[PDB]
């Protein structure tokens, strides 16, 4: 078996291996990649994503996220505060602001202490979950906004149409702006390129040992336990490496830096930060060994997770016997 200890693996195609994305995929699991939860691919050196980021500042963000956290320092749940609308300029001016850059450091090593130290006292705001792209149209490789769709590949594999679209999202981050421990919706690949700034830290389990991180996240948050059998849906839920070691769950940890790809595979949980300023996009998608993750992926019916209309279609024809209850958590 090919990757035995679930290391994240890094890539660095070539410009012919950069061509087709779903045969390289398939190579990179060949090579046990997936066993990790998560890879990095640094594109070739001929390639780029759009020409320059000189004209972006006028994107909305029509509601930035203040993440707000409760807990201690490496146990923590963040809630999501609605704030008012801003342009991409308006939100790097705050991002480099006195009250939210990044402070001095010496190296990403020093930063993630600082992070795990500090992150609770501070309520960072996260540009999250924007529908758009910033790839050039004329990027033929890799393109986040023409990669092939959930829809057609489930189509592809069991024959049946579906109704929904696929498309890509943009984050804009700054210091301290927080993703909690997850997996994908329908336990699906995300890939997640960064497009320019500061670099984002990721920490991720081994998609084979994801059930001892579930044990886990159970004993430490108890009440959200009680409250719904897959609360980790929710993504509010952050616990610290550190805390991670003490409990003796399998994790690893990477920094991606502006110009590359990460991708998650099938129920890979994964978490992080980000070190300043920042702008990343990703969107879903899977592959034919994804189908068999899709059917059993657990599901959040209290009714909090809400999510997209293309899910809908997912659950009816994946898991027909979850459907019922599962929809009358999104109603
Ligand atoms: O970048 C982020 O805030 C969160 N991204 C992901 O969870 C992903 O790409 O799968
Ligand atoms: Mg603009
Ligand atoms: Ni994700
Ligand atoms: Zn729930």
């Amino acid at each position: 078996a090919q990757n035995p200890n679930c290391n994240i693996m890094i890539f660095h195609p070539t410009k012919e291996e950069f061509n087709d994305f779903d045969k390289y995929i398939a190579y990179m699991e060949s090579q046990g990649a997936h066993r990790a939860g998560l890879a990095k691919i640094i594109p070739p050196k001929e390639w780029k994503a759009r020409e320059t980021y000189d004209n972006i500042s006028e994107i909305l963000i029509a509601t930035p996220l203040q993440q707000v956290a409760s807990g201690r320092a490496g146990v923590f749940t963040q809630y999501h505060k609605k704030k008012k609308a801003m342009t991409v300029g308006e939100y790097r001016h705050l991002a480099n602001s006195k009250k939210y850059q990044t402070p001095p450091h010496q190296n990403f090593e020093d930063l993630e202490r600082k992070y795990w130290k500090n992150r609770i006292y501070n309520s960072p705001i996260y540009g999250a979950d924007i529908s758009g792209s910033l790839f050039d149209e004329n990027t033929k490789q890799w393109n986040l906004g023409h990669l092939g769709t959930i829809q057609d590949l489930l189509e592809k594999e069991c024959g049946v149409v579906i109704e929904g679209v696929n498309t890509p999202y943009l984050y804009f981050g700054m210091w301290k702006t927080t993703f909690a421990w997850h997996t994908e919706d329908m336990d699906l690949y995300s890939i997640n390129y960064l497009h320019l700034g500061e670099p984002k830290t990721w920490y991720v389990v081994p998609p084979e040992h994801g059930q001892r991180l579930e044990r886990l996240a159970r004993e430490l948050f108890p009440g959200s336990s009680r409250g719904c059998g897959a609360f980790l849906r929710h993504k509010v839920a952050l616990i610290s490496p550190t805390v991670l070691k003490e409990n003796g769950i399998p994790f690893n940890r990477i920094t991606q830096e502006a110009g590359e790809f990460m991708v998650t595979f099938p129920y890979g949980y994964h978490a992080g930060f980000n070190h300043g300023f920042n702008c990343a996009e990703a969107i879903n998608f899977a592959t034919p060994r994804w189908i068999d993750y899709g059917k059993m992926a657990s599901q959040c019916s209290c009714g909090e997770a809400r999510v997209t209309f293309s899910m809908d279609a997912f659950v009816r024809i994946l898991q027909p016997e979850r459907y019922d209850l599962w929809k009358r958590g999104q109603d």
